[PDB]
């Protein structure tokens, strides 16, 4: 009724009887007064270790446990293994550090005493992250973690305002969503620049992190990225070269950012039209963006997006529609009314009227 078992040590093989009550605590005892090689290093930083073919399946025996919780037969191998392994983890500063942690402990307590030996306590406050996501309530080894693979702490992050909230998944899915249609289907126009910024942070939402050997030449269509006015052009290397500049950032991170940066610009939350100025004695048009708020009518830039001409609401005298054109008086405001050619005066005219009245 003892447990006959092949305790192995280095190359050393060693058969001991073990009776099947033994807590492995006891055993490892044992083990440590009969074979040298086992007090190669103090007894907490070894234990018993039952390997599997796949690395992934190799379990670590608890303390606490007794040898026959782990169904052993007499005949099976046990391994007196070192627990200790070195880790190297990115810093928050980008230089990598090589720490010695526990493989049979999960991601959380290692993230604890790697946090303890740098200096920082609120350890729940981060996690670690690896190299091409870890269940932080499981070990590295049964996760198919690597040791040689290096991991980045990353620090979870927090950011709320009037406008958005990351605690709130729901409602952030709900204006992060809103910004990005708006920005995609032109009603929010943007820059080429800021567009590419913008498919940046959906490339990090949609893919995660930038991968070099995946994201690749030809890999968006970019009519679900970009403004359809810039799809015309070379925009998928701007837009990788902004998605890698994301590095790491969780998606929620990435919303919010996205929301932020839309909120930011001049153009956002104005009402457009695209309308088209005639140029005195010539033939040509020239497409302008006309926008209106509560405050405010600017004159925009179809290409670039720039404000070129701002007025505010309480500076119009008068101002008139017909079915092929749109006028702005300012009177002594300025010299000179504002005339485009259009189709939605009518329309223009009366979000104008709607913001006067009150």
């Amino acid at each position: 009724v003892a447990l006959s078992l092949k305790i192995s040590i280095g190359n050393v093989v060693k058969t001991m009887q073990f009776e099947p009550s033994t807590m492995v605590y006891d055993a490892c005892r044992m083990i440590r007064e009969r074979i040298p090689e086992a007090l190669a290093g103090p007894p907490n930083d070894f234990g018993l270790f039952l390997s599997d073919d796949d690395p992934k399946k190799g379990i670590w025996l608890e303390a606490g446990k007794a040898l026959d919780y782990y169904m052993l037969r007499n005949g099976d191998t046990m391994e007196y293994r070192k627990k200790q392994r070195p880790l190297k983890i990115r810093m928050l500063d980008g230089t990598v550090k090589t720490i010695m942690v526990d493989d049979s402990k999960t991601v959380t307590d290692m993230l604890m005493t790697i946090c303890a030996r740098i200096g920082i306590t609120n350890h729940d406050e981060y996690s670690l992250v690896r190299e091409l996501w870890l269940d932080h309530g499981r070990t590295l080894r049964e996760q198919g973690v690597e040791e040689h693979e290096t991991l980045l702490l990353r620090r979870k992050f927090f950011y709320s305002d009037q406008n958005v909230d990351s605690r709130d998944p729901v409602q952030l899915n709900l204006l992060y969503v809103q910004a990005r249609d708006d920005i995609l289907n032109g009603s929010h126009p943007v820059s080429f620049d800021k567009a590419c910024e913008f498919a940046g942070f959906q490339c990090q939402i949609q893919f995660g992190p930038h991968n070099e050997q995946k994201h690749k030449a030809g890999f968006l269509d970019l009519k679900d990225f970009l403004p359809k006015e810039y799809v015309k052009q070379k925009g998928e290397r701007k837009i990788f070269q902004a998605h890698k500049n994301c590095g790491q950032m969780s998606e929620i991170e990435a919303k919010v950012r996205y929301v932020k940066l839309a909120r930011s610009l001049k153009t956002y939350g104005v009402s457009f039209f695209l309308v088209k100025e005639k140029m005195k004695g010539k033939n040509k048009l020239v497409p302008r963006l006309l926008g209106i708020t509560k405050e405010c009518v600017m004159r925009v830039d179809e290409k670039t997006k720039e404000v070129i001409q701002e007025w505010s609401l309480t500076n119009i005298k008068r101002w008139a529609a017909s079915p092929k054109s749109f006028t702005l008086d300012f009177g002594d405001y300025q010299d000179g009314y504002y005339s485009v050619q259009t189709t939605e005066g009518e329309q223009i005219a009366q979000l104008i009227a709607g913001y006067i009245d009150i």
